C-alpha cells in the first residue's frame, strides 16, 4: 500500500549507530523517528490502517519502547491498551512469562483481568529481533483465553529469523522498515 | 477547556487504587484500568491536547515508562515530536543525566543532547504528580539543553504532597485531570 517516498522517509528517519552498545553492533535507533512528527504520525497511521478491519478488541504493547507504538495504535483502532511490563511494576494480580536475553533471561507480566475469552489482540512493539519478548507476550495472552494471530512492528531485523519463529506460534508479523544485519 | 463533572467522575472512577503497593501505607493509583477503557483513555488524551493546542509547543517530553503512555498520544495530537526521558543506559546517542532523591535511594534520568535545541518550547507529560522530584529532574535536563519549559501535564495529582506548588516555584504550571488525596 505505502509509497516508495513514504517507506524511504520512514527508513531515513531511523538513525543507525555503529559500535553501540559494543564494538561490531549497528544499533537501529527509533528515537529519531519519534522526534520527527511526520515520521511518527505516518508510522502510527500505517499500522492502524493495516488492522482497521481485523476485529481487534485490545492492543498489547511491550515495555517500554513498544508503549510508544502500541498505545497510539490502540487509540487509532478505538480499543483498550494493555501493557506487558518488567516484573514488579504492575500493581494488581499478574501472570509471568520468561524469555531469553543476549545474557541470561527475564520476565514479562500482564494483569490477569486485562484479557478475557472473546478478546482478539494485536501485539505491537518497536522492533522484531529474536522475537523472544513477543513469544512470551503471546503466551501471556493465550493463558488468559485471548486470541492473538497478529504482531506489528516499526522495524524488522530480518536476518534474525524472528518472523518465521512467530509464524510457528500462529502469529503473522507486519513491519514498516526492514533492516539487514545481526 | 476543563472536564465536566461527568467527565471528572468517569476518569476518577476508571482509576483503580491498590493499598500497600509498592510498600505499606501508600494507596497506589493505577492508570492501567484507565488505559484498558477506550472511553477513559481517549477522553484523557483529548483533554490534555485541548489544553495546549494554542500554547506553541514544539516538543513533548514523556518520562519512562508510564509517562510514555500519555506523552506520546499528546505529541501526536499536537503534531509535534516526542522525546523520551529514560532510565540510564537505554538511550543510544549522546546523553546528559540528572540524579534525584527517592524515599529509599537515588534515581537517574537521561535525555538525548540533540533532542532539545535553544528556542524549543517543551511540554512535559507524566501519569501522576507526587512530590514533583521526577518532573523537577526532567525540567533540569530540558533547561540544560536550552529548551524553554513552563508547562507540565498529568492524569493524576496527589494534592497532599504539594508537587504543584514545588513546580510553580520553578516556573512550571501544572495541569492535572484527577486529584486524589493521600500519599
Ligand atoms: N535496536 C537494535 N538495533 C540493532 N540490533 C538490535 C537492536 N535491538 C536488538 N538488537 C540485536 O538483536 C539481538 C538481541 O535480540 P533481542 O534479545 O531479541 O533484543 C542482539 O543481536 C542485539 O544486538
Ligand atoms: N500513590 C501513587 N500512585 C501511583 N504512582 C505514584 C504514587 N506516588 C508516586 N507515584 C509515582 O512515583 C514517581 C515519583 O513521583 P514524584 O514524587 O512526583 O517524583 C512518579 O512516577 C509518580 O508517578
Ligand atoms: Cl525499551
Ligand atoms: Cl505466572
Ligand atoms: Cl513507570
Ligand atoms: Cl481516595
Ligand atoms: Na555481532
Ligand atoms: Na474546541
Amino acid at each position: 500500500t505505502a509509497t516508495a517516498q513514504q517507506l524511504e522517509y520512514l527508513k531515513n528517519s531511523i538513525k543507525s549507530i555503529q559500535d553501540y552498545p559494543k564494538p561490531g553492533i549497528l544499533f537501529r535507533d527509533v528515537t529519531s523517528l519519534l522526534e520527527d512528527p511526520k515520521a511518527y504520525a505516518l508510522s502510527i497511521d500505517l499500522l492502524v490502517e493495516r488492522y482497521k478491519n481485523a476485529g481487534i478488541t485490545k492492543v498489547v504493547g511491550t515495555e517500554a519502547r513498544g508503549f510508544l507504538f502500541g498505545a497510539p495504535v490502540a487509540l487509532g483502532l478505538g480499543v483498550g491498551f494493555v501493557p506487558v511490563r518488567k516484573p514488579g511494576k504492575l500493581p494488581r494480580e499478574t501472570i509471568s512469562e520468561t524469555y531469553d536475553l543476549e545474557y541470561g533471561t527475564d520476565q514479562l507480566e500482564i494483569h490477569v483481568d486485562a484479557i478475557k475469552p472473546g478478546d482478539k489482540v494485536l501485539v505491537v512493539d518497536d522492533l522484531l529481533a529474536t522475537g523472544g519478548t513477543i513469544e512470551a507476550t503471546v503466551k501471556l495472552i493465550r493463558r488468559l483465553g485471548g486470541e492473538v494471530a497478529d504482531a506489528a512492528f516499526i522495524i524488522n531485523l530480518f536476518d534474525l529469523g524472528g518472523e518465521q519463529r512467530l509464524e510457528k506460534q500462529g502469529i503473522t508479523s507486519y513491519s514498516l522498515v526492514p533492516f539487514p544485519g545481526h
